[PDB]
């Protein structure tokens, strides 16, 4: 059962909107939304939303598969070995939000600090000792931007593989030298840094000029996630406040997409007419470019959306029912919805891009979608006797060497459960990077939008007050 | 009673090391460490501190009107108004970190997120409503350094004060206009920018060709709090590591301020021979220009300690006896140390250039000392039911507006306890940036630095483990 | 009579090597190698060349054509109107160096010193006092280039001829109203630097993803130029030194034009059997990405010949006989044919782009082919009566108000007799911008690099020494 | 004779305003104004000034000395060693306009194009095979201003030598090991690139910090020519445009230092009133910061010309009789004046800072003063023979080994006629940068300004069309 099976299951129901069921629904952890932030529902006029694994949530490992094969397939017609062709994408080895060291050739996991958590090269996971070799501090400076590749998005799953994949296919291939900065190949040398950016301009290029978003659109089903809620609840939003689009993503891309999302044979409800993708939207922007979006942005185009172009020339007109936006900034949104930032919800699930720069730059409230909480969230009550035995551990070592051994074991076993790169918010009793940019920048957390759905119009989310040490 | 009054009367002490009374002391808040992250002092190898406000704290308000003085007098010579010369100094207007806004020439406290919390116009503290004309969001952007200046330095406290002592001066002098961005003199206009430079100009020629510098060291008595268990706590810390000084400082200044800060009749304790200060430290360095010193640093150099100039070159020798550094980078120490990062524990009062850096650049530990907690703890303590009522008013209404003018009233009353611009750390149930800087980026805090001498050796230093939403 | 109708005329005929042949050959302008810097031949130990437009000269007006028509399809099948579809080049219209001014939609041929010659709006040319209210003192500043794009390759002729057409179409057409700055047509608003920039993507996309290559490659009897003396001068240039190619162009294009210009049914001369193209070369070096190339350059890699794709990793390896090399810098060369840069006659088209840096960034010997020349130069024999006439009327009026409408229209029909924008090098009496750069940066320079023929081994190419006015 | 006793032999002579005297006059080289462009003195109606060594021409080799002893002093007193007390300025030694070697300590007279024609390491002079151990290709590229270091103003003339000195003292001092790239002094590594910032440093410190203004202003007769025919020319620019000064320096320097320049008992002639400096200026502008000025500039201010500080704000007034500026941009000038560029004649001796950034950023007719070619003029006429053997030494070998040791032996003997580091403008037949740039950027040029009292008032200077090799 992957995160996305979890999704769809919970997709395939229709909505109760009894006051009673719905209070009940949301108890459950599974359907919860999770509050970092209080942010009281009433204040909110805006609801603005991204497409990509927000409102188009892609199947899993199928999607990331695709990817995977795709960028393969790049990789070997600009000459990369033919032995690339028999890897094969393993869900289990990658978790979002790994640092890949262009110098060294090692996947990280690491805290909000740059503490190193894991340290794999290729599929061989580096003990403590054998890490301080390299890491002497046990540390890296993350925003060595040179030397530092995050690999945070759902996105990026796929070349998470890929890289360590490549690593141990060099490494353990007798027609290479393995060295301490890449491989040698007679005469060439092809550094893990020129390596690295082979498999990220290959991604770049599957996306953007390969057949992976036509492979996408002709087989939704399986690609996509569908749920008859999504109307539903973007209908009710439009009750209280006014709803936008600002993605990425390209309009023809988008309109394939948003229109699967909504084929439905009724609108908001079973029973009612279907109305488009469209008519959901007091503004559609696509083309955003986030995140230079929340700063400069581009210019303002407007999309004819008979032909999928843009109209030549800046849009300097007001905002008209049917119009679609190209590029702009959020200053666009504000200006066009009359909306103050505190008056947004901006849900999506790009915690660096979107959530982070909307609330540092612009003030906006955030609603962190996390799709593979959906199946972490299965994991963490299952197995919720280890992590406890680890506290117990923790706490009876600290007021107090037969305990270490046992602190690790645990931990192992624990993160196993997982996958190989563990939780994408902990390893053991540690916090990653990850989950502490969650706990800053995201308001509002779930593993879906759609849990929105069970509270009430006015809900007022409440997080607990932060104490300092010393007013506490 | 100001800070700098409870550090002394402290300070006038003798240490009591039997190992009770140890124990009993460090229960008062006054003398205890706070510990936001666990640190083990064991596997601490290096004691760091910087000079400034760390070893030598400066007396309040008498250090803070001195420079206040001098930088009055500067402007003067350079052309203001005489006006300027019946300002006095006044402690009870400014906290630390308060951000200045070059545009409309507010004085702003902020939180994390940049919410505006208190916003003053020369001495008039605007109200939430007439706040939105110039901040519609009631946020700011903190990083726009072009137009926000953060002063977050104990440095900082006399131009805080006189930013607003201008604004106040020239908005109620006949002779000028007041415009949106600054003031009008016929054909003359001074925007709240140009006067900031002014300001911030003066201050640093104060310090650094003035006579700030010459009038501490006229009166050290008067200006620098001295504490005869300061040898006794550096003594103790080289028992059991290498103890490292690293200051912004030159060499002259630092010799002086040191030379004070060690004139007892004893060395470690009483009865015992006086040791210059140079002896407690294994490694000297001064004109390390922090930040840049935890990137690339500047070339190292070393002070001819008879001269006070340097020698002319590069350093390229050894760690040796009786030699002073000057420039280098974290670097430098860390090599001729044989630390790595974790092993140090760097001691100062710059939440961001010191100890902000030196975590995420270096991954240093860190302690930080905010003379402020010294009164700022007495205040907390004695009105605790104002802040306990507020968190049941927060309550009361969570779980429900005669309440929001009570909330409001509260606020006021709670916050004017600590000043006019209320607690360094808060306002009323919010808290500013500056706390949350601390809890992010300091792994241990306390009044002073002093308050180490009260914990054994080996002691463990305990955080509670943060847990997520979803996990709890 | 175009410039390559000249040089291909020269190509057909076959080399007559005699001794006396060669001395009467080379005194006709035509087949000169003029001299602005002194060149001793027998210290020249390298022969380096470009290929677009030096080896490989496009036919005009054919080639310019071809680009046009691709470029003005894909403007259409972005957007653009289908009026565009009507365009047809002109060559009659452009000269290549002009500036185009994004501000004001003007096309402008400067002096050295950025003085106005010529302005032009669309089709409209533009008389002195209606210049002076865009440009108040007759000068724009060249190197703003955020505003002033330089059209100065032969590449650029197509765009600079389509930008007034484009200039003239929006102008006259109804649906759009003319503005200062660029054309509103309802609530879109096209500024000319908008459309600049669209022009420039189009010209770069037609090149590099469009079908430019491919038509150019399936009639290259029709669009370049073959002259069976360009192996025997390829040849004796071996007997003396060493011979280079480093282009910008791909190996698979390199391959097919290079294969093309070698194609004759003998090798250096009739009767020899033919060699392929490579065995001309000591070194081969594609993807140069020069300008970038004479500083850091980029990362030296090996091509496959066989795929013509690039073999993984950077190359460490030697030079050997066969080896295609792929970017690199000017360094790289150096060091594999042991060359310094004075030892080195670089051959090139490219005023800036490589002559300019190659003799600024690395002091290479340079020549300069440039293909107009094989045109203008008869131009400037057949109508030398005007420009005598024009000199004497300047003598006359500066040893002294009739004369001064009758130094315009001279002047105009001196221009007039080049084209729409006159002479490359001049408008009357007045030098151009790439006048003076040819001036400055070409140590010699020619229609075509094949005059080079008709000098012996170690001749000395002379100029005359350069007096300062107090020294004369 | 220095420059200095040739320009106030020459301003000692009355003004004799008779046309016939004046033609006679200007017929000698002494007295000529020297034409690169063609300049028609009606169309100038603003005639614009730099003060320092433009009206303000320091005597020599005074002045220079006098720098370098407070340089001395400067270095001693930072810590540099005793020895260098002993040094003194030496006149013959520096040309201005070399270059500094950072990397390996170098003295470097270079052409145009960057080509190495002397090369002098401390006072050794490198002849040509033993410079291509370090500059392999006889060249350096000479905008890698990380590297290099042009000293082009008369100011670096005492610094020039003062390298020199220091780089042969260090060589010669046993206490130091001579490295290719500096000096080792046991643990001490002084590289030439930090022995060169210290001296720039130092310099910077006697103009701005130390006495160096002082003691010119105690002693204007010694340091300052002093010419009565001053007033008189301006005066004579008055009667038919603007006038105006535009100097870095500040307002108190610039007052006593024009005041001395206008200290007679008289005013344009002999008989008349004198008048205060102020009245020959429509506009007097100081602490202009060129070359910034030519760009963007800084705010404009207006000086209190009874204190000599700054009035505090942006003058944002009109051009008023008695205002003083300080800082603004060029176009302040044009605004004020009501002039475009071509209508400005500005004179000044900077050949980079303001003579090329005047012409190459705004189009401004440009004079540039040299005052050192009132002693070169000299040389030049009286060595004539020479120069003239060496032309024809070169037309004989190029025509054609006993030769060129000839070329070499007259090359030498005629460049040490002008100094240890030859002519300002060549190395015997090849022209320096200086000379190119001069030519390149300079209308006009001069030994003085002064020149051009000779001259009547619409006088059209004339230079010869420059032709290309092709057309000639």
């Amino acid at each position: 059962t992957s995160w996305s099976d979890r999704l769809q299951n919970a997709a395939d129901m229709p909505a109760n909107m009894d006051k009673h069921a719905l209070k009940k629904y949301r108890r459950e952890a599974y359907h919860r939304v999770f509050v970092n932030q209080s942010l009281a529902m009433e204040k909110i006029k805006c609801f603005g939303f991204d497409m990509d694994y927000t409102l188009a949530v892609y199947k899993s490992p199928e999607y990331e598969s695709l990817g995977f094969e795709l960028t393969v397939e790049r990789l070997v017609s600009i000459g990369y070995p033919q032995e690339l062709l028999s890897f094969a994408y393993d869900s289990t080895f990658p978790t979002r939000g790994l640092v890949f060291d262009t110098l060294y050739g090692n996947l990280l996991k690491v805290d909000a600090y740059g503490n190193l958590l894991v340290c794999a090269h290729g599929f061989n996971f580096i003990r403590g000792p054998e890490t301080r070799e390299q890491y002497p501090n046990k540390f890296i400076q993350r925003d060595d931007t040179e030397r530092f590749y995050i690999l945070n998005t759902l996105f990026n799953l796929p070349e998470t593989y890929l890289l360590a994949c490549l690593v141990d296919f060099f490494t353990n291939c007798p027609r290479y030298t393995s060295c301490e900065t890449g491989f040698k190949d007679g005469d060439l040398f092809m550094s893990y840094r020129s390596m690295f950016q082979d498999v990220r301009d290959a991604v770049d290029w599957v996306h953007y000029k390969g057949s992976l978003k036509e492979k996408t659109v002709e087989n939704l089903e399986k690609y996509v996630v569908k749920d008859g809620k999504l109307p539903l609840l973007l209908s009710r939003m439009k009750e209280v406040g006014k709803v936008f689009l600002a993605t990425n993503s390209d309009y023809k891309y988008t309109d394939k997409i948003m229109t699967y999302l909504f084929d439905f044979p009724h609108g908001p409800k079973p029973g009612s007419s279907h109305r488009p993708w469209q008519s959901y939207f007091d503004l559609i922007l696509v083309d955003a470019r986030k995140p230079l979006f929340f700063g400069e942005g581009t210019v303002l185009r407007q999309v004819d959306t008979k032909t999928g172009k843009l109209k030549i020339g800046t849009y300097t007109g007001p905002l008209q029912h049917g119009i679609v936006y190209s590029g702009g900034s959020s200053d666009t949104i504000c200006d066009l919805l009359g909306a103050k930032g505190k008056d947004i919800l901006y849900i999506g699930d790009h915690i660096f891009g979107d959530i982070l720069k909307s609330k540092k730059r612009q003030g906006w409230r955030t609603f962190l979608v996390i799709p593979e909480l959906a199946q972490e969230l299965h994991v963490w009550t299952d197995k919720s006797s280890l992590f406890e035995e680890l506290q117990s551990l923790d706490i009876f070592l600290a007021e107090l060497s037969s305990i270490q051994r046992r602190i690790k074991k645990v931990t192992h076993d624990m993160d196993m459960c997982y996958g190989m790169m563990g939780s994408l918010f902990r390893s053991g009793s540690r916090q990653t990077l990850f989950a502490s940019q969650v706990m800053r920048y995201a308001d509002l957390y779930a593993a879906s939008f759609i849990n929105l759905l069970y509270y009430p119009f006015s809900y007022l989310f409440r997080a607990a007050h932060v104490l300092m040490p010393h007013e506490s």
